[PDB]
DNA sequence: TATAGGCATACGACCACAACTG
DNA sequence: ACAGTTGTGGTCGTATGCCT
């Protein structure tokens, strides 16, 4: 099984290692032999003998072009001669790209800047994480000393807890008794400790918790001042910290650093992503949290360590069990992208699918294209027309069917060939032809872009046959897996032909599938209105509700199947309507917000404040009971008397504050805010002091009692005290409760309550 | 240091105008 | 028979998180 990959500098040539663990031990492979090249399109075959002089300086040292070969590749379906050129060194290349470039005889260059053990994947046909190796897991965390006005790793570190299969254990300096808690002399012999677990233990994976932005830099630090040499990597190395964008990574040559937060960010819809509220959304546990300033009154009065040690302890086994539960997807993640698991778990959408395409492309002899520059990037931020969304028949329905098409955009692409190597090509046969914008695509070849689209949404809809089949679920959360890698890369398709920052961009196939997105959507809506008496509700993007007005349930059922299996006839290639289900009754209160409930009683909702993160508890549940109650039991009266209750014990001061708490995200740097809100108020505040807030950060909070503006009165859910802080009950009734209920009571039809 | 676009929703920022102040 | 602050109704663009 291939770990990673990276490289060294062996007397100025790069020499690749791949960091491997086979039949239960690990091994480091050296590979001598793979040299760093670019492409380059010359004007003249001739021009060549003058590039081969291009020189630049790396810092000191004179770059030549090491030697040249002449190879012929296909760039956009068609076939092209490029130059190959290598060099010495990897950072060879960014030093003289640009000269080359430049130069007068070279039309573009092309493949300069994949970075090189990337490239040696890629090239060489490696695969990481492939096979039936069993890796070992550790998970570790780390509890510092903080004060307010402190500069970083200011204080000392006061406890390592780890875990693992084997259990959890806290190693600290101060004395504590309890069972799994390892006392030591001094901090640097704690450190020194659990520098020495880790190298017992030998983990293949270490998991943290945002260790890639504080254990390590703080661990770092500490290590400086104390003279530790903090040998964490297999090879005898410490932990390499880097720039990613504008936070940092941490790698551990040899093992695995799994930072579980971005993973969990991307995978889980949470309000927060504190480690308490992701482990009891995952295993439906609570965990209590212990804030900082705790847990230093509690080291400096010795008082009451025995809860900061468990708080400690907790940290560590929590890490460990999920990422025991999120590292097999990871894994099926990285096998199907075909990059190490260091680099998949860490990357955008973006990246992935460009990592897919330069393999497959390298593969196929194909010539990628290049990143835009600033002028093409500014070129291609024009925004194009998105799918269809009909404004729905607002308020109650009865007995309405949802049908769908299956993988509606990546079945366009497929069916009709959508593809820039495609687009207008001349001097075919067969074309298809978007509708309204009338971009035309060759039929007679199979694009790059289709025929992969076409392997994976073969191989999902096989796993899916073979995973109801299995009587195994060790085979069946494997397949899971893999289907789920599938759909995720699949369905970010149709976007990266329009992520401006693409390399297979093309504007037009991006605005072609939508066309034909829309077009068979109306068409279809068109014909179950016209040859089948249906009433469509509400349609968007990709599928429709809709209901025979007159009809009971059986006979709505039963004409929507006919209609299937009418359509499907006459729908082209791999486009299929699909029966999604049956809701006894419907709730279409304005686009991308209703609500609908099955025969069995389960209601299921979409975009109402119920689901977002940015509305106080008390609101959503309460939109969500009176909801319940008109939906499920058609029950105004109950629906009246709850938000009567609730708007009374608000005023009484009598709901507990974690039921008012709001979550909205920073999404930029704060500089770069010209509206400020309540939660930009709070973040800035918080970076005024110690706190530092990156994009992403999740903001939590109330809105206190007083008058004047909320962006004064809001304070972090951190600092709030039940004694000092009163919050504003009359906020919490005519700004989140109210709203939010009676936007559900007049879809109903009952606009004037007394609500008081 | 965005895979896409479409939407509902609330509010801050700005503004013009009136009333009121040393 | 005054500049400067304050209050008071408006737009209108900013910001977020959802949906497919
Ligand atoms: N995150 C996203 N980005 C871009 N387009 C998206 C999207 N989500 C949906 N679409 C667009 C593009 C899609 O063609 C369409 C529906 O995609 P699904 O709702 O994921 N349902 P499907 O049938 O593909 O998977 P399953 O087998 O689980 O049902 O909406
Ligand atoms: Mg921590
Ligand atoms: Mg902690
Ligand atoms: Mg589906
Ligand atoms: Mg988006
Ligand atoms: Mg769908």
């Amino acid at each position: 099984m291939i770990l990673d990959t990276d490289y060294i500098t062996e007397d100025g040539k790069p020499v690749i290692r791949i960091f491997k663990k086979e039949n239960g031990e690990f091994k480091i492979e050296y590979d001598r032999t793979f040299e760093p090249y670019l492409y380059a399109l010359l004007k003249d075959d001739s021009a060549i003998e003058e590039v081969k002089k291009i020189t630049a300086e790396r810092h000191g040292t004179v770059v030549t072009v090491k030697r040249v070969e002449k190879v012929q590749k296909k760039f956009l379906g068609r076939p092209v001669e490029v130059w190959k050129l290598y060099f010495t060194h990897p950072q060879d290349v960014p030093a003289i790209m640009d000269k080359i470039r430049e130069h007068p005889a070279v039309i573009d260059i092309y493949e300069y800047d994949i970075p090189f053990a990337i490239r040696y994947l890629i090239d060489k046909g490696l695969v990481p994480m492939e096979g039936d190796e069993e890796l070992k897991l550790l998970a570790f965390d780390i509890e510092t000393l903080y004060h307010e006005g402190e500069e970083f790793a200011e204080g000392p570190i006061l406890m390592i807890s780890y875990a693992d299969e084997e259990g959890a254990r806290v190693i600290t300096w101060k004395n504590v008794d309890l069972p799994y808690v390892d006392v030591v002399s001094t901090e640097r012999e704690m450190i020194k400790r659990f520098l020495r677990v880790v190298k017992e233990k030998d983990p293949d994976v270490l998991i943290t918790y945002d260790g890639d932005n504080f254990d390590f830099a703080y661990l770092k630090k500490r290590c400086e001042k104390l003279g530790i040499n903090f040998a964490l990597g297999r090879d005898g190395s410490e932990p390499k910290i880097q720039r990613m964008g504008d936070r940092f990574a941490v790698e551990v040559k040899g093992r695995i650093h799994f930072d579980l937060y971005p993973v969990i960010r991307r995978t889980i819809n949470l309000p927060t992503y504190t480690l308490e509220a992701v482990y009891e959304a995952v295993f439906g546990q609570p965990k209590e949290k212990v804030y900082a300033e705790e847990i230093t009154t509690a080291w400096e009065t010795g008082e009451n360590l025995e809860r900061v040690a468990r708080y400690s302890m907790e940290d560590a086994k929590v890490t460990y069990e999920l990422g025991k539960e999120f590292l097999p997807m990871e894994a099926q993640l990285s096998r199907l992208i075909g990059q190490s698991l260091w680099d998949v778990s860490r990357s955008s959408t973006g990246n992935l699918v460009e990592w897919f395409l330069l393999r497959k492309a390298y593969e196929r002899n194909e010539l990628a294209p290049n990143k835009p520059d600033e002028k093409e990037l500014a070129r291609r931020h024009q925004s194009h027309e998105g799918g269809y969304i009909k404004e729905p028949e607002r308020g109650l329905w009865e007995n309405i069917v949802y049908l769908d098409f299956r993988s509606l955009y990546p079945s366009i692409i497929i069916t009709h060939n959508v593809s820039p190597d495609t687009l207008n090509r001349e001097g075919c046969k067969e074309y298809d032809v978007a509708p309204q914008v009338g971009h035309r695509f060759c039929k007679d070849f199979p694009g790059f872009i289709p025929s992969l689209l076409g392997d994976l949404l073969e191989e999902r809809q096989k796993i899916k046959k073979r995973m109801k089949a299995t009587i195994d679920p060790i085979e069946r959360k494997l397949l899971d897996y893999r289907q789920r890698a599938i759909k995720i890369l699949a369905n970010s398709l149709y976007g990266y032909y329009g992520y401006a920052r693409a390399r297979w961009y093309c504007k037009e196939c991006a605005e072609s599938v939508i066309a034909w997105g829309r077009e068979y959507l109306t068409m279809t809506i068109k014909e179950i209105e016209e040859k089948y008496g249906f009433k469509v509700i509400y349609s968007d993007t990709d599928g429709f509700f809709a209901t025979i007005p007159g009809a009971d349930a059986e006979t709505v059922k039963k004409k929507a199947m006919e209609f299937l299996k009418y359509i499907n006839a006459k729908l082209p290639g791999a486009l299929e309507l699909e029966y999604e289900g049956f809701y006894k009754r419907g709730l279409f209160v304005t686009k991308k917000k209703y609500a609908v409930i099955d025969e069995e009683g389960k209601i299921t909702t979409r975009g109402l404040e119920i689901v977002r993160r940015d509305w106080s508890e008390i609101a959503k549940e309460t939109q969500a009971r009176v909801l319940e109650a008109l939906l499920k039991d058609g029950d105004v009266e109950k629906a009246v008397r709850i938000v009567k209750e609730v708007t009374e014990k608000l005023s009484k001061y009598e709901v507990p504050p974690e039921k008012l708490v709001i979550h909205k995200q920073i999404t930029r740097d704060l500089k770069d805010y010209k509206a400020t809100g309540p939660h930009v108020a709070v973040a800035k505040r918080l970076a005024a002091r110690g706190v530092k807030i990156r994009p992403g950060t999740v903001i939590s909070y109330i809105v206190l009692k007083g008058s004047g503006r909320i962006v004064d009165r809001a304070i972090p859910f951190d600092e709030f005290d039940p004694t000092k802080h009163k919050y504003d009950a009359e906020y919490y009734i005519e700004k989140q409760v109210l709203p939010a209920v009676e936007r559900i009571l007049r879809a109903f039809g009952y606009r004037k309550e007394d609500l008081r």
